[PDB]
């Protein structure tokens, strides 16, 4: 059975844990819990293939160099977290020693009205990296499966 | 004589104290003074009614649950303070145990040129909460009476 | 030989040192080095005049009141640094006891895709101060000579 090693990175509070727990357990963690298990496993069918997702949920700035693909997460109501993405991408480029790493840019908290990052800004950043941009809500589940499954489809192209 | 219990909330440095002192004393505090009295009282006539404003000027994150109406203040040159509004609104929703609380969204420092929050962004956030948006300058007095008097008119609808 | 006393100011990490080292030594400092010499000297020809640039590279918040002209630097991928410009300008206004100080607003890191400050936002802020806006990249050298030489041309108008 094929295993996909996914690593979730991005600034503190963007919803890395909430996104991963929504995917794995179909539950929204509505609080900020600073003691959540980093390692998640799930058997899923993606495009007719039974596979294992091995997910590492990292802390807002080892884990990195074992990763096959990366979710780079910011929050659409957190301009600083969007600006911080380049530093996370530079870290991934350094550990993978490549500018061709399977990666999805994730704009989380898309359920919230206080948007300070336009879809077009994030599309432009993702384009500059040669990666897809997907908006998600860990709260409503919008885009959550799409973000993780798209990352698997990006790993399959590597 | 009718008393209106107003509470001013929002991020550090957005001008909660400057706004309240401009309303009450017709003076602009041009410095950042970290030891300002939290409690203000003023007898005013609003729509022909002689009334008392009992204003609590809170610190950038009791006071809350006694409040009848809330000014949720950000600065139009402070994107983080605009993003922080949702956390202040969530706090008000928690203490008032209602999503129908008399509230005005205030975009302060509208005299400044370094605008990073568009009027339309703030209008959209206020719309999502079902509340008015008003821009103010504690410096020029623009919108200051309008912000506080509108909050009184919102309390009168509750 | 005419000496131009230039002072580079702005928030931590915007690239004040990278800009000054790119101008003086034609090298991009790709790391964040917290122990860089503050004082730079260079003999240059600007509009046919052989002159000395005496440059003071300040830390993200003496140096100030000796300055004849100021580069006020933010990063186009750092909204907070753009918002912080007004505080640096207010400091310059205080030490020079004038609202007519030779000054250029510099939008640095223009090579980066994660733009959160629009050119038009910065043009509007610069217009409000009566100063030019120039975009730079300490990395590619885009606009670097233009920023410093424009500041010299602003000092010559004082
Ligand atoms: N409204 C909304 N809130 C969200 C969403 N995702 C996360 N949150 C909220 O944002 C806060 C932080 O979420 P969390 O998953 O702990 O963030 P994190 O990126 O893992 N933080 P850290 O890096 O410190 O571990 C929580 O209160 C959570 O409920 C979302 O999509 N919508
Ligand atoms: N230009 C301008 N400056 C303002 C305006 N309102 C406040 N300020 C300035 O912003 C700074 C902070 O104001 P202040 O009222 O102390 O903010 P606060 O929200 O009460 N801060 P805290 O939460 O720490 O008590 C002061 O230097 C003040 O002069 C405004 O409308 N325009
Ligand atoms: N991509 C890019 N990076 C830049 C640019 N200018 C600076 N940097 C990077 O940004 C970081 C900070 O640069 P630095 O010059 O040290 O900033 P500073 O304004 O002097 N910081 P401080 O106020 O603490 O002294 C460095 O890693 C540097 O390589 C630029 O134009 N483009
Ligand atoms: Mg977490
Ligand atoms: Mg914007
Ligand atoms: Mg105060
Ligand atoms: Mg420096
Ligand atoms: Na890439
Ligand atoms: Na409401
Ligand atoms: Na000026």
């Amino acid at each position: 059975m094929t295993e996909y090693k996914l690593v979730v990175v991005g600034a503190g509070g963007v919803g890395k844990s909430a996104l991963t727990i929504q995917l794995i357990q179909n539950h929204f963690v509505d609080e900020y819990d600073p003691t959540i298990e980093d390692s998640y496993r799930k058997q899923v069918v993606i495009d007719g293939e039974t596979c294992l997702l091995d997910i590492l949920d990292t802390a807002g700035h080892q884990y990195m160099r074992t990763g096959e693909g990366f979710l780079c997460v910011f929050a659409i109501n957190n301009t600083k977290s969007f600006e911080d993405i380049h530093q996370y991408r530079e870290q991934i480029k350094r550990v993978k020693d490549s500018d061709d790493v399977p990666m999805v840019l994730v704009g989380n908290k898309c359920d919230l009205a206080a948007r300070t990052v336009e879809s077009r800004q994030a599309q432009d950043l993702a384009r500059s990296y040669g990666i897809p941009y997907i908006e998600t809500s860990a709260k409503t589940r919008q885009g959550v499966e799409d973000a993780f499954y798209t990352l698997v489809r990006e790993i399959r192209q590597h």
